[PDB]
């Protein structure tokens, strides 16, 4: 029953703009509200994809591989699980499986893709794919993954026991200031709370 | 090794911002960066709270309590964790427990409450704290929740067995197009991938 009425741009930038949105609530009346959109966005599936990485080897715990960087709004550094905006005509379990050797360097096996997900609904129109990937940590592939960097990225690969994720981020956390992706810390919490 | 040098104010509104962020990389060259913050951010505090509600009832296998409403950032529907964003002085516990109660009507018990985490940190410095309550589904007084939403909210209460979330979350998706939240959807995952 509700819907968007119009959308006045306030602010545009090279990345990213910011508009007035005006739309129709339940009872008839019009409110506005003020939304966040990427310019860099295009009528495909979803501005990018977030890859879940489990790497897998016979008589060992699995791992959760993730990635720590400096992100200039967060004015330090976040651990986040790999991710990257997606490449035209390009499926998202493609770029899936791309993003997760250009940053660290490994080759996996697609395990499910999850369709376009919002990154935060309230403040923008962000979406992503979450994609599980399984690497054969086994495989001489994965032996010794290096990671193709491109200019102006300075990514940091850390992996993870998947059985002991949340208080292996926390001990992470306890070292120095770090803020971990509410994604990832969604991800450790549920293994918790399922079993 | 990288931190900012500078952050000038592009545009504001009422609640969203844009900056341009200068930083120095690890090389020693300057960067910027376009990011975006909320301008009702309090000192020393998270911008708001994600309750993950565990229903919990003797005859029952537990359900995840999720919320369904429009955002206009989206421009559709979306299914998330009640949330909401942190009153100043009040404590991230409180406004968790206080929300929940104003979105379902369900009153809980805190079990545990994380660090901040963040949202999108390519894009934005917002974060929150992810508060997990239980709720004694059992007692009287939860019989029949009935909310209380403030000035012009119209929120719909959606439950979900926490056995079968994952899937109970596409079917939602495909029958009405909505969009799920990230953090639900990583939360699902991790619960399957346990299982
Ligand atoms: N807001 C911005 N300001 C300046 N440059 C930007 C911005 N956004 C993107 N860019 C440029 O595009 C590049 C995209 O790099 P990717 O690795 O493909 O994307 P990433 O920054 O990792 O974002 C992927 C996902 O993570 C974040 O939560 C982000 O909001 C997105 O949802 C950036 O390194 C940068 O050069
Ligand atoms: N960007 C905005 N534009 C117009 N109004 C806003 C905006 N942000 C907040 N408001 C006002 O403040 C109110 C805050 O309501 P809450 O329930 O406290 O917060 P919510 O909008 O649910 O956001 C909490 C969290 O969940 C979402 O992921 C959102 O992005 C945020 O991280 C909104 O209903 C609205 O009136
Ligand atoms: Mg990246
Ligand atoms: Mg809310």
């Amino acid at each position: 029953k509700q819907y968007i009425i119009s959308e006045e741009l306030i602010s545009e930038g090279k990345w990213v703009k910011l508009e007035k949105t005006t739309y129709m609530d339940p009872t008839g009346k019009t409110r506005t509200w003020e939304s966040v959109k990427r310019t860099t966005r295009k009528e495909q599936t979803a501005d990018g994809v977030a890859v879940i990485p489990v790497l897998q080897r016979t008589l060992h715990y699995e791992c959760i591989v993730l990635v720590k960087q400096f992100r200039p709004p967060m004015g330090g550094y976040c651990i986040e699980f790999p991710a990257g905006l997606i490449d035209d005509g390009e499926t998202p379990e493609a770029a899936a499986l791309r993003e997760l050797e250009e940053e660290t360097g490994y080759k996996g096996d697609i395990a499910e893709c999850s369709p376009a997900v919002c990154m935060d609904p309230g403040l923008s129109n962000c979406t992503i794919h979450i994609v599980t990937v399984t690497i054969n940590g086994d495989d001489a592939e994965n032996a010794r993954p290096k990671p193709k960097p491109g200019d102006g990225e300075f990514v940091e690969v850390i992996s993870l026991p998947k059985n002991d994720l949340l208080q292996r981020l926390d001990a992470l956390v306890a070292e120095e200031h770090l803020t971990v992706d509410a994604r990832v810390y969604s991800y450790a919490l549920a293994l918790k709370h399922a079993n």
